[PDB]
């Protein structure tokens, strides 16, 4: 299909960039509070726990 | 037959000629158009199909 219209693999690369700027960000952040846990949308329940704790 | 009030030969040639000629302007549809199907007066079916999508 040599379609002049749609190009579904720049659509693929896309998304694979966009997760691999997902997980750099991720290591941004992870780097910035050197914790592996910053904030409760990191994972809820040890974020809690720690800061009862 | 040397009928000189007719020439049926011209006119069948003439009915090949237009219809090599709507041949013709309905490939320089899908060319500029970009697509095989742009309007509903070519498949409507799929042309309503894909106007929902």
């Amino acid at each position: 299909l040599n379609s002049i219209n749609t190009n579904a693999g720049a659509m693929i690369a896309l998304q694979n960039l966009n997760g691999t700027n997902s997980e750099l960000t991720t290591v941004q952040q992870r780097i910035n509070t050197g914790k592996k846990i910053a904030s409760a949308k990191d994972n809820g329940a040890i974020w809690a726990t720690a800061k009862n704790q």
